[PDB]
């Protein structure tokens, strides 16, 4: 019986992989008209065909169980059917999956219409986070108009939805508990098939916390001469509000404020991105330059003809918040993305397509394959291009980065500006990940809830708001990716396996020796490096097909998540920066907040 069975189970697979692709298709379209065009209309479309996905999965569920699967002699049949077996949401019963989406739908509509009065005109009030809320946190100096835009932003995004919010964490348990999960959590961290995962990120975030202290205290101190010491306290918690981002999540956008050495040049290539007459349109066309200069994929036609690379001008609703979308055909890859023309946005536009080359790395895959490794790898891809984009190196020979001595000045100059946005994070991107399990896992009483978030960013970031913050305030869906339902963790494994992959690309292009001055981990541009999209081919071509860990081997024969190479970059930072915190006598640590009242 079981030898054949195998046999039909195999095309049973093979077959039903296909019309899960072709359903995933239309659930995709319906998503991607809303989410490019908000309204009561498309909403209910989406939600329809979602909640009909959702039963017929239920049916496949269903179907697993009349297979022996578990007794089969492959491993690789036994792993699709393993993944076939996890619902999530779909688990719900119908009313409450209908419900969960409404809930879900509710909660991102919310932060996409948010809306504001201008500072200085109290008639004015159409500036959205994307992009005029946003400039403002990133370029204001004025902390009483940064602190206004803090009020205005997080009392609509956040607080608003507090009622959606609590429902969707009653939802979300009682999905993970239908396919036996203790919470939402451990549905989550089921992704990265690693039982240590949660002590092991712990791990790597105690070897790093001392560097990220050394970054806060110099912060803080060049804070302290810029604002004074009536806006910011030596040995207190810095005000969020002052950090150039409206979660304080990247500090990058103050280093005209904190840089090591002033005198010398600190890389900021917008305004020659202007000068020279760029559009979105270039961007792309570069990112996808990038791409293929190292013999990977070249973007397809129906990435051009669908994606949205600008926002649109007709004052619809739409999420702004940039996105990379699959759909699950051949070749029907899309961006949306608000994109301007920055240096933090060609990253970002390096960054989504990350995944689009995932993407299209992976569809001959089947379906349950076409996915990442583990989440962390698909938000690591294009981050590790970003690395390079970035280098001094790299930005002369596209011509953004002119009359650059690269000093060890400026060296220390762009080491901190990279610590800004890749250090900084990590605790952040922790944070978010934190709070949501403590509430998933029944931690935490509903009581303490907004203060339970503001404590963990004490705790792990030594930041707190720009005012005082009660119960009566909720905070947390402030933040993208909390409204919508977007485990955070992915970002946190990201950041540091991106230097794994970056280091080991390096290595492979030529570009980084340790016992060679001439040739600096944070220099290395693997543009043109053949060699290192080779080794990307060997990963991403592997989808979600075998444990992570394979997907990593086939990158650079290694095994294991570590925090080595994250820190071998930053090294020389760590070196300078401490003798230069004694030099100072820069007071390290922070006193507990009193910015949150239980
Ligand atoms: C999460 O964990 C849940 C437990 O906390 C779990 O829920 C259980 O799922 C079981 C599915 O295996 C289910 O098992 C069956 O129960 C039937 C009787 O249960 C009733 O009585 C209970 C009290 O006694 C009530 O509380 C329940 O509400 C039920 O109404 C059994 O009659 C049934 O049996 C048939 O199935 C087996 C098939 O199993 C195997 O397959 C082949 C052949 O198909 C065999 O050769 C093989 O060795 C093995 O037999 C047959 O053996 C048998 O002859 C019958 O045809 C079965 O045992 C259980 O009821 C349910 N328990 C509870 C408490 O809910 C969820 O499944 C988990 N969820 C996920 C997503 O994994
Ligand atoms: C947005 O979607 C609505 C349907 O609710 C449609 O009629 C409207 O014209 C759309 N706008 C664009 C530009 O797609
Ligand atoms: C480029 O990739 C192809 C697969 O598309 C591979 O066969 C070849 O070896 C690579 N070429 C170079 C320039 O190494
Ligand atoms: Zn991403």
């Amino acid at each position: 019986a079981l030898v054949k069975e195998e046999i039909q189970a195999k095309e049973y697979l093979e077959n039903l992989n296909k019309e899960l692709a072709k359903r995933t298709n239309v659930e995709t379209e319906a998503a991607w008209a809303y989410g490019s065009n908000i309204t009561d209309e498309n909403e209910k479309k989406k939600n329809e065909i979602s909640a009909e996905l959702a039963k017929f999965m239920k049916e496949v569920a269903s179907d697993t169980t009349k297979f022996q699967w578990r007794s089969y002699q492959s491993e690789d049949l036994k792993r699709q059917f393993k993944a076939l077996t996890k619902l999530g949401y779909a688990a719900l019963p119908e009313d409450d999956y209908a419900e969960l989406l409404d809930t879900l739908s509710a909660m991102e509509s919310n932060f996409a219409k948010v809306k504001v009065c201008d500072y200085k005109d109290s008639t004015k009030c159409d500036l959205a986070l994307d992009p005029e809320i946003e400039e403002v946190i990133s370029k204001s100096r004025d902390h009483e108009e940064l602190a206004y835009y803090w009020r205005e932003f997080y009392d609509k995004a956040g607080t608003a939805v507090r009622s959606q919010f609590e429902r969707y964490v009653e939802l979300n348990t009682k999905a993970a508990k239908l396919n036996n999960f203790t919470s939402g959590a451990e549905a989550w961290l089921d992704e990265y098939e690693d039982d240590t995962f949660e002590q092991q990120l712990e791990d790597i975030f105690a070897d790093i916390r001392p560097l990220y202290q050394q970054i806060h205290g110099y912060v803080r101190f060049r804070l302290r001469k810029h604002y004074g010491d009536a806006v910011v306290s030596e040995t207190g918690p810095i005000p969020m509000h002052l950090l150039g981002n409206m979660w304080a999540q990247q500090w990058s956008e103050i280093a005209d404020i904190v840089s090591p050495f002033p005198e010398k040049p600190l890389v900021d290539v917008s305004a020659e991105m202007e000068k020279q007459g760029y559009t979105p349109l270039k961007m792309f066309q570069m990112g996808d330059d990038f791409f293929t200069s190292m013999n990977l994929t070249k973007l397809p036609q129906d990435f051009w003809d669908k994606s949205i690379i600008e926002k649109p001008t007709d004052g619809r609703d739409l999420v702004c918040h940039a996105s990379a979308w699959d759909f699950y055909l051949i070749d029907d890859v899309r961006i949306k993305q608000c994109t301007r023309v920055t240096q933090d946005q060609l990253f970002t536009v390096h960054h989504e397509l990350g995944h689009i080359q995932y993407f299209l790395q992976y569809q001959h895959q089947p379906f349950v394959y076409r996915t990442g490794a583990n989440p962390g790898f698909h938000e690591a891809v294009g981050d590790v291009l970003s690395l390079s984009v970035s280098t001094p190196k790299h930005l002369e020979k596209i011509g953004l980065l002119k009359d650059y001595v690269r000093d060890d000045e400026a060296r220390i100059n762009q080491l901190f500006l990279t610590a800004l946005d890749k250090i900084v994070f990590l605790p952040f991107a922790f944070t978010m990940d934190k709070y949501r399990w403590s509430l998933f896992r029944g931690e935490v009483d509903k009581a303490n809830w907004n203060c339970a978030f503001w404590k963990l960013r004490d705790e792990y970031s030594g930041i707190e708001p720009p005012v005082v913050r009660s119960e009566k305030d909720f905070d947390a869906p402030a933040k993208y990716h909390i409204s919508a339902d977007v485990e955070y963790l992915r970002y946190l494994v990201s950041f540091i396996i991106q230097f794994q992959f970056y280091k080991s690309a390096c290595i492979k292009a030529g570009q980084y020796d340790p016992d060679n001055v001439e040739l600096p981990l944070d220099n290395c541009d693997i543009y043109g490096s053949a060699a290192a999209g080779a080794a990307f081919h060997n990963m991403l071509s592997m989808g979600a097909s075998k444990p992570w860990p394979d997907a990593l081997e086939a990158f650079n024969g290694e095994r294991i998540m570590s925090g080595k190479a994250i820190a071998e970059y930053f090294e020389p930072l760590r070196v300078w920066l401490e003798a230069e915190n004694i030099k100072n006598n820069v007071h390290i640590g922070w006193t507990t907040s009193n910015k949150c009242v239980s």
